[PDB]
């Protein structure tokens, strides 16, 4: 709606802007995290140019631009060259044409000119800056060329942080576009000058000079980017407040998709300084310009600024169903025993790829002096370490049933019970935010998909983003009042709509019309369900790629872990002498037979599992859904079924869960396991208990998962029925024999 | 005595690229240690394998 100025409406499908999902392996968004971007120094001129590009996009302006002013300053560059080659930074100082420069030489040169440079840098600046100026000098001095890299070295720098900025991915998108065309991506050379450098016997003065002018052009290059960025922002701070109507007849294709964008609308309400900054140069301030096009409506042709902004915003920001995205969310509604016309639970299952198993490689360790880091030389894959491997399907299965057999009043009780802070199921089941039904999500528990930001819905209930969005994406049109929340409308005929008491106070409701400022209401109770979820959440390079590994050495803080296995004493029975002690010094199985009931103690020999003289190097997986936050799901579902009482269900899930934890390392030295006798169970009990306790000891010495969460289970499995212990233990000796 | 047959001192495996840097004149001595170091560093692994 756009009669004669601006006025309210309510698109039933409003859209919030999310980050356009990339597979680029250089960023981390709030649903997808990236630990480390893998990187490289030296090797060859081309390898350094691949990196110089990725560095072009990772490191932010203030570090990048700072480096360009460093390069533009001759007196600084004279010193980095003068020191790179063994000579003084003086007008009469000569370097040869046969001199070959290792990257080692460049860096200690740059370092020396930072040091005398007398400019103050953060630890972060100093690090990013040293990598740009290195990648620039190793390209000049390849073109020169005196570069002759002694080797390739791999470091890991960290990705672009879009972990916050749920609310504003627009200024992130602008900046990130403009970085593509950044002065560090491709260096433009002067061939005439470069010939002077190829020449022997060159004075060092001729080297600084040409690098200076190259920099001096990069500085201009940036002044142009810092302009074409602030031109785009100018355009965004024009869309608001034409959208709120402090300025005046345009319903552009862009402006339209942003008038029904909850994100934009909030950010723009009172005008954002970050975007109004850009008008201080042109007119200044924004209010000076705003008065201009309100004198005019009573320095025009405004439609390219908006178009400029768009191409950027568009290529980095997809707008979402409160349309797409109608996932990634398995929405299955479930109604009380009082079938119609009101429901109890709304299940929302976000899925993503996990990793079932992790490869492990024999490594040796290479000296450096830092503690600090370690260099390691990963050689051969020699195992693949196993995880739990339990399907999250069945757990929500027993939970569906439970919520169906929930009567109408039973439910509204559990809700109040929960709304008072009680959390019977953990964060699996919560109050549906601002509605009187409850929801049953996966993703409070995974990737932190759901976390609650509290301005989106009117009123007092804070609400997770990817619901508000997945719900609003089921809305047919969307009304946009200046200075208020978006009001949504859903119109889908005819009978597939319920008239219910559960919806928040603001909601109008008929059969096939729903009109509320709180989208989740469209699950109370419009017939809205999605069998399987739209978009599985993906990780590119979840593990650091040791695919190069025959040819390069690696440097890692935490991203690779090396195994500090304790070695057993080699002795028929000197093992047995320390195993029983119940306080000695290599990993063991330590259970207390539930068949009454002496203490068992058996040594765990990681030696013979991992290989004989081998220090497993094991990558750390940056998971989306981590064994620890999954197992911690199941256990919270089991606990919450344990009351309100479904012993039948709860005790079946705990069984499933158990089978998975004990299965993997069972079975993998008779006379050693003590105390025991040739019982047929006491023995098949060992089979369970070593199967978890060796998985535990493996997860201790290789950072696969927290030991914490294995003991969390071990405990819930001691408390498992004595009759069941031995059903699963039969199952595990029968699997083991084959 | 078997394992000694396949010992790192019996036949030395060279890196041709690095060795060209050495053939070059006029070489700094630093370029000589380095390449010998890595040759050794491989002999050390060679032994860890024996």
């Amino acid at each position: 709606d756009t009669a004669k100025g601006v006025i309210p409406f309510s698109t039933s499908g409003a859209t919030w802007a999310v980050p356009r999902l990339s597979e680029d392996g250089i960023t981390s968004h709030f649903l997808r995290r990236r630990g480390y971007v893998t990187m490289t120094q030296g090797g060859s001129r081309d390898q350094n140019a691949a990196v110089r590009k990725i560095l072009s996009l990772i490191i932010a302006y203030d570090i990048q631009t700072q480096a360009c002013f460093f390069i533009s300053n001759e007196e600084s560059m004279r010193i980095t060259m003068a020191e790179t080659m063994g000579v003084k930074d003086r007008p009469n100082a000569r370097t040869n044409s046969w001199a070959e420069v290792s990257d080692s030489d460049i860096n200690r040169g740059i370092a020396k000119a930072l040091k005398e440079g007398n400019l103050t840098l953060d630890e972060n600046q100093k690090d990013g800056f040293m990598k740009l100026v290195h990648a620039f000098v190793a390209d000049i001095l390849a073109q020169s060329g005196h570069y002759k890299p002694v080797t390739s070295v791999t470091y890991f720098s960290a990705p672009i942080d879009m972990e916050s900025d749920y609310l504003d991915p627009f200024s992130i998108a602008i900046i990130r576009d403009v970085l593509d065309d950044s002065p560090f991506s491709e260096l433009r050379y002067d061939a005439r000058a470069m010939s002077e450098l190829e020449d022997r016997d060159v004075p060092i003065t001729r080297f600084s000079r040409v690098m200076a002018q190259m920099g001096n052009a990069m500085v201009r290059n940036i002044m142009v980017l810092n302009e074409a960025a602030q031109r785009k922002l100018r355009g965004l701070a024009v869309v608001g407040e034409i959208v709120h109507g402090r300025v005046r007849y345009l319903n552009d294709s862009f402006i339209q998709t942003l008038r029904s964008n909850i994100n934009f609308h909030l950010l723009t309400r009172t005008t954002p300084e970050r975007w109004a900054q850009s008008w201080i140069q042109a007119f200044g301030s924004l209010k000076g310009w705003v008065d201009a096009i309100n004198g005019i409506a009573d320095l025009s042709d405004l439609t390219p600024l908006i178009r400029d902004a768009a191409t950027s915003v568009e290529k980095f920001v997809t707008f979402a169903p409160l349309s797409f995205y109608q996932g990634l969310g398995s929405v299955t509604q479930i109604r009380a025993l009082d079938s119609s016309t009101n429901l109890a639970a709304v299940i929302v299952r976000y899925a993503a790829k996990e990793i079932n198993l992790i490869p492990a490689y024999q490594s040796f360790q290479v000296p450096t002096v830092d503690v600090g880091v370690k260099k390691t030389a990963i050689m051969d894959q020699r195992l693949s370490l196993q995880l739990p491997e339990f399907s999250e399907d069945q757990f929500f299965g027993m939970l569906e049933q439970r919520m169906q057999n929930m009567s109408d009043s039973e439910v509204a009780e559990l809700v109040d019970r929960i709304a008072k802070g009680e959390t019977p199921f953990g964060d699996v089941v919560k109050q549906l935010p601002g509605t009187s039904t409850l929801l049953v999500t996966n993703g409070y528990y995974m990737g932190g998909l759901l976390t609650n930001e509290d301005k989106i819905i009117p009123g007092d209930a804070s609400v997770p983003a990817l619901l508000y969005m997945q719900a609003a994406s089921f809305a047919s049109s969307v009304r946009f009042p200046p200075g208020e929340y978006p009001v949504f409308h859903h119109e889908s005929s005819n009978g597939d709509v319920r008239l219910t008491d559960q919806v928040s106070a603001d909601a109008q409701l008929s059969h096939s019309a729903v009109e509320t400022a709180n989208p989740l209401n469209f699950l109370v109770a419009c017939n809205v369900s999605v069998h399987t979820p739209s978009i599985a959440i993906d990780i590119i390079e979840p593990m650091p790629d040791l695919t190069r590994r025959g040819t390069t050495e690696y440097v890692h803080k935490g991203e690779i872990k090396v195994a500090a296995i304790p070695s057993l004493p080699p002795k028929s029975a000197d093992r047995k002498a320390q195993v029983s002690r119940e306080t000695a010094k290599f990993e063991r199985v330590l259970y207390k037979a539930r068949k009454g009931g002496a203490q068992v103690a058996a040594p765990i020999d990681l030696e013979s599992l991992f290989g004989i003289a081998v220090n497993l190097a094991v990558p750390t997986v940056k998971h989306v859904y981590s064994p620890d936050s999954k197992t911690k799901l199941a256990l919270d579902i089991i606990k919450g079924l344990e009351s309100d009482g479904d012993k039948a269900a709860a005790t079946r899930l705990l069984m499933t869960l158990a089978r998975a934890y004990t299965g993997t390392y069972s079975s993998l030295d008779e006379i050693t396991g003590i105390a025991a006798q040739p019982s047929d169970v006491a023995m098949q009990e060992f089979a369970l208990q070593s199967g978890v306790q060796t998985l535990k000891a493996v997860a201790k010495h290789t950072g696969i998962m927290e030991v914490a969460t294995i003991e969390m289970v071990e405990e819930k499995v001691r408390s498992l029925d004595d009759n069941r212990f031995y059903e699963i233990a039969a199952e595990v000796v029968l699997r083991a024999l084959k």
